[PDB]
DNA sequence: TGCATCCGTGAGTCGAGGGTAATAAGGTATTTGCTGGTAGAAGCTCAACGGACAATTTATAATGGCTCA
């Protein structure tokens, strides 16, 4: 069975959106443009199912339905930029 | 002109078992000839690496809606 995992970009551009409280302004930080936040959305909902936000006026509310889903997100890209620094740092 | 004398001929499809034997010497030395064995060519063959192209992703461009005070 072939391990379909999450795409590579879906994973950062959600955790910017919490922080940023905006949608935006999640899209300044990783220097692209806010249509590709909605892009990424879909393509991930195909193994969860969930929906990853709920609408609010001029603001950014948490849903227990994409709620479970942050949690095994925010690990993989603190550990890979790690994995980065220490071949970079080996190297030296 | 008569005499032995020699030389081919004398059917054919079919079946079954189907092949045997009187006998003969030992040396020497030299020479030839093959046969596996073991090393060289040589001849592949699987396993890693370099250099163009296209199905697939992504992000970039708008576009048109869904929301409170």
């Amino acid at each position: 069975m072939s391990k379909r995992l999450p795409p590579l970009n879906a994973l950062r551009v959600f955790d910017a959106a919490a922080r940023h409280l905006s949608f935006t302004r999640a899209a300044e930080e990783l220097f692209v443009t806010q249509a590709a936040v909605s892009h990424q959305i879909k393509s991930l909902e195909d193994f969860l199912g969930l929906k990853l936000f709920r609408r609010r006026n001029r603001s950014l509310l948490l849903t227990e339905e994409g709620q479970s889903y942050f949690l095994d997100i925010k690990e993989i890209f603190s550990q890979l930029t790690e994995a980065t620094r220490k071949l970079q740092a080996r190297s030296a």
